[PDB]
């Protein structure tokens, strides 16, 4: 548990705690929406297509969303209130999965210079959703479904 995140499920898992060590494949769908009255969906794996897959960086220093995965069982569902403070970063950090899900490489460099020369000329991330976003600071449910872990 950490503070500015109620995690709450809806769907239990099966089995022991996956082995949630450095180097192991989490394969997860995602969906984040605001917290205002129509639960605006920001993005949704499952209607973009083929699940999230990452890889525990270190088991003894968690990104963010290793900190949610890393308390899911395989099959959970489990939702994520995360207040204003954790979500600054989910902008920028949407950004990049929207241009893997394209064709573009956030890392190759035309696409990095691109996104800072068009933040910096135009202040924008490329998309008006998350632009809105940042501009305004704000909590965000995470669903998150845990659908296999496996080791390195
Ligand atoms: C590289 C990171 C990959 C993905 C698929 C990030 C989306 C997953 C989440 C659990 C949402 C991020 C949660 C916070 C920033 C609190
Ligand atoms: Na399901």
């Amino acid at each position: 548990n950490v503070e500015g995140v109620k995690k709450t499920i809806l769907h239990g898992g099966t089995g022991e705690l996956p082995n949630f060590i450095t180097g192991s494949r989490v394969i997860f769908h995602f969906r984040t929406m605001k917290c205002d009255e129509e639960r605006t969906v920001i993005d949704d794996s499952r209607q973009v297509g083929q699940p999230m897959h990452i890889i525990i960086g270190n088991m003894f220093k968690l990104e963010v969303w290793e900190i949610l995965l890393t308390s899911m069982r395989v099959h959970e569902v489990a939702e994520f209130w995360c207040d204003t403070i954790h979500t600054g970063v989910y902008p920028i950090l949407s950004r990049s999965l929207r241009q893997m899900a394209q064709g573009k490489d956030p890392t190759e460099w035309h696409v990095h210079t691109c996104g800072l020369a068009n933040m910096f000329a135009y202040h924008t991330l490329g998309y008006e959703d998350l632009d809105e976003l940042q501009k305004e600071p704000q909590p965000l449910v995470f669903v998150i479904e845990l659908l296999q872990v496996d080791a390195p």
